[PDB]
């Protein structure tokens, strides 16, 4: 359309997924691109009919969950300064009670340090977390061929992302 | 390739938008999607050899700059407890002495709020402050089209951008 050809949908949830691609398309969106960490919820959105997707390979999403927001803020705050200071690319979002943190371009050391320290904020603050994402770089190639054999006609990888997974791979 | 098909530039400058590109290039990247608020840094991609673009409709980029990064962080963290509680995604990352925050999924009456708050931030903490992007739909219309005519084949845009646009042009 007049405003573009492709709509970027984030992806946390499987079902807040399928709703959004819903709701877009009920207004008219014909292209759908989905990002997520989170295999499953790529494979639900090839299923459901989209076939463009953007992989989070060397990163990870943090999914901060309490009743307290302040509290997620303190806890998101911190993993915030760090992994900027560490040179990472970072995309915060609310959802109902989450607070969600995408997290690019940081080798897997630094990685495995920001893992560490929300199990951490999460104690200190009195709130859950969840990882998604930060699979050896084995595991995202295996998870892309999937992909493209369930019918993935074009994947996207954040420039960061892939400039640390090449580093690796080599 | 193996680990995907696309590459995402986020360009915040000119000059490290095709310094990014020609590394990416060296390393064997064959298709660099860009995407920036600034409607320049995504003509200057589409002549340097892209056709995939991703534009920031209603929402803008915030850039702090300053020698001192805790004044940075600390006009960041404000920023974006404030866009997160209206709803916004928020995108950043560090470049030199500059703190870059994308915001989309917020309305227009929201984003202004959050354009004053940033310049009184800016003040409070001895920073400076650039917005880029924020322009009425008509203009975004205007130059989407122009990129068109420049050569772009594919235009992205985030979901939560495009939904409030849809709302604003309703
Ligand atoms: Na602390
Ligand atoms: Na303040
Ligand atoms: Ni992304
Ligand atoms: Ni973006």
């Amino acid at each position: 359309g007049a405003m573009g050809d492709i709509l970027i949908v984030w992806a946390k949830d499987v079902d807040e997924m399928l709703k959004q691609v819903e709701i877009l398309r009920r207004l008219g969106a014909k292209q759908i691109a989905v990002e997520s960490s989170d295999w499953r919820i790529l494979q639900e959105a090839l299923k459901k009919g989209g076939d463009i997707l953007i992989v989070n390979g060397g990163g990870m999403t943090i999914t901060f969950r309490g009743d307290d927001l302040e509290a997620l803020l303190k806890a998101a705050i911190e993993m915030i300064k760090q992994a900027l200071k560490f040179g990472a690319t970072i995309t915060l979002s609310l959802d109902g009670n989450d607070l969600n943190i995408n997290i690019t371009g940081v080798p897997e050391q630094v990685r495995k340090e920001l893992a560490k320290e929300a199990e951490r904020l999460a104690k200190e603050f009195g709130i859950t977390v969840t990882r998604t994402g930060g699979g050896d770089v084995d595991e995202m190639l295996k998870q892309v061929e999937i992909l493209r054999r369930l019918g993935a006609k074009q994947i996207a990888v954040h420039s960061d992302d892939w400039r640390i997974l090449q580093e690796a791979l080599k």
